[PDB]
């Protein structure tokens, strides 16, 4: 399988996106936080930051995403540190790097993968864990920064 038919992706370098097709740039910049965001779910939380690196306890400061069982305190990495915005027709999604893969015979790393959903106002945003599937972790980012 590979990540995306690609239809319309404009990938940017930094933590800034600017799309030709949908001529709005986006600056992804003030959700950047060096305390970083966490979702909690029943026994795991995964924190995550919008750009570089995130700053968690659990895993190493070259680390963009982390997630920790807050169960058995294993701690997985889930992308070093990027800041690759995409702009995919219909929302923004930024992409991870390697990190840390599983066990499979793919050597498939654990990725976050940060869908940016349009919320008409919000404030800086809150991301969502839906479905780690794809051997990716995706979360939505409900943020007024991803809205045109």
């Amino acid at each position: 399988e590979a990540e995306a038919e690609f239809l319309s992706r404009t990938e940017g370098d930094n933590c800034t996106v600017f799309d030709s097709q949908a001529g709005f740039s986006f600056d992804l910049t003030p959700l950047t936080k060096k305390d970083a965001y966490k979702v909690e779910t029943d026994k795991y939380e995964f924190h995550i930051n919008v750009c570089g690196p995130v700053s968690v306890g659990a895993c190493p400061p070259d680390s963009g995403a982390c997630q920790v069982s807050r169960s058995d305190r294993k701690s997985w990495n889930l992308g070093r540190s990027n800041a690759k915005l995409s702009y995919y027709d219909g929302m923004i999604q930024l992409t991870y790097r390697d990190g840390t893969p599983y066990n499979n015979e793919k050597r498939t790393p654990r990725a976050t993968l940060i869908t940016f959903l349009c919320d008409r106002d919000a404030g800086v945003g809150f991301p969502e864990y839906q479905e780690e599937d794809n051997s990716t972790y995706n979360f939505r980012w409900y943020t007024s920064y991803a809205c045109p």
